[PDB]
């Protein structure tokens, strides 16, 4: 459980991701698929995107970007109390997108990496301790979920 003030440091940092949630969904989605090329065979919509140029090029990048950011803006600010919000989410991406919880893993570190770079003074040490434990919470309530449904995983 954070406590309140790890909450806070959180949702601090998340105010500046929402001045520019595109030019972060963007940096974030290229992250993950240049780092973890696996994950880009998951998007039939994005793998015929063979650079980082074409990535940076695409619009409706950026578009998926703004729905997935959106998405965990929504829970991040239950602080915890996610329950109507978490449980669509875990049931499409195990059963429909077929997303092992390890490549949540993977886009946790690229959504560290990205705020790390853009918000220096508002992501010192305990900020990134705090983002931490916000993504470890949404990964731990997703792998109970896709357990009940039989895809832990
Ligand atoms: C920070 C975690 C993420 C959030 C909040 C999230 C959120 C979303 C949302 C809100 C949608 C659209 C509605 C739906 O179909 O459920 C979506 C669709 C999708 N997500 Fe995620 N997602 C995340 C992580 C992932 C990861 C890591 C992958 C793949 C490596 C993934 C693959 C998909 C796919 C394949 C679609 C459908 C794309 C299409 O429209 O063709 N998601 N996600």
């Amino acid at each position: 459980v954070l406590s309140e003030g790890e909450w806070q440091l959180v949702l601090h940092v998340w105010a500046k991701v929402e001045a520019d949630v595109a030019g972060h969904g963007q940096d974030i989605l290229i992250r993950l698929f240049k780092s973890h090329p696996e994950t880009l065979e998951k998007f039939d919509r994005f793998k015929h995107l063979k650079t980082e140029a074409e990535m940076k090029a695409s619009e409706d990048l950026k578009k998926h970007g703004v729905t997935v950011l959106t998405a965990l803006g929504a829970i991040l600010k239950k602080k915890g109390h996610h329950e109507a919000e978490l449980k669509p989410l875990a049931q499409s991406h195990a059963t429909k997108h077929k997303i092992p919880i390890k490549y949540l893993e993977f886009i946790s570190e690229a959504i560290i990496h990205v705020l790390h770079s853009r918000h220096p003074g508002d992501f010192g040490a305990d900020a990134q301790g705090a983002m931490n434990k916000a993504l470890e919470l949404f990964r731990k309530d997703i792998a109970a979920k896709y357990k009940e449904l039989g895809y832990q995983g």
